[PDB]
């Protein structure tokens, strides 16, 4: 019942049951990540300057993505600012579950927000791509051999000049273990900016914009967390 006894048994049948275990875990109510709202440094980027006119340039058929969605807190938020967002999650519990949490969504009744159960690595990414994806508590949940395909995952899926935030938590120095796996933004960085092979200044597939300490974290995110937004090139 404690955070702890729920992480060590997560990933105990990560261990058995590979990534079957998430809709397993979200079927026996095992979910510490969940937190039932999205992080306020989400809400603070888009409420800036930054945010505002990203928001403000979007164009009219704009495309969200939120991968590994769970009950969806941030693809509802994104929605509500006029985005024709998808809430993507690999378990079919999950994605039940957040169309009963945003039961009441006026997007959702509309069929601007839509939550679909979806293996992030597997579906077809739309002609046109994402305009801008949201990835918090997906990259740290993923096995670290997983961290490139990801990458891979994120160049093709945000259209050019298109954008991905990165919300990198728990940044917990050299814990071993996960999910919640401990990582920096120089992992972040690495899965997608790919192989250099030259050894040389990685910005070849993003740049990297803004990276800041965020102004108001959760009091248990304080200091294990870093905002950080790149904006797709080539
Ligand atoms: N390949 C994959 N594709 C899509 N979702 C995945 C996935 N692998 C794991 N997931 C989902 O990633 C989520 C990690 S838990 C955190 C969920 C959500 N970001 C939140 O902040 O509450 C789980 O819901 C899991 O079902
Ligand atoms: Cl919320």
């Amino acid at each position: 019942a404690t955070r702890d006894e729920k992480i060590t048994y997560l990933r105990k049948i990560i261990g058995d049951k590979g990534s079957d275990a998430w809709d397993v875990a979200w079927q026996e109510g095992v979910t510490p990540w969940d937190q039932g709202k999205i992080q306020p440094p989400l809400r603070d980027f888009i409420e800036s300057n930054d945010g505002k006119a990203l928001v403000n340039k979007k164009s009219d058929n704009a495309r969200v993505l939120v991968p590994g969605c769970g009950k969806g807190y941030d693809a509802a938020y994104f929605a509500s600012l006029g985005y024709e967002t998808l809430g993507a999650d690999l378990s079919s519990t999950a994605i039940e579950k957040a169309k009963e949490f945003w039961a009441e969504s006026p997007e959702l009744k509309s069929g601007k927000l839509s939550f679909q159960t979806l293996d992030f690595f597997k579906f077809e990414v739309p002609e046109a791509k994402y305009d801008l994806v949201y990835d918090y508590t997906f990259f740290c949940a993923l096995p670290p051999d997983l961290r490139a395909p990801w990458g891979a995952r994120m160049r093709e899926l945000v259209r050019p000049g298109g954008t991905l935030i990165t919300l990198v938590y728990p940044i917990d120095g050299a814990r071993s273990g996960g999910p919640p796996y401990s990582i920096d933004v120089q992992k972040v960085t690495d899965a997608l900016q790919g192989s250099e092979e030259g050894s040389a200044e990685p910005g070849k597939y993003w740049t990297k914009v803004l990276d800041i300490v965020p102004q108001t974290s959760s009091p248990d995110h304080v200091g294990r967390e870093r905002l950080v937004v790149w904006e797709r090139i080539n």
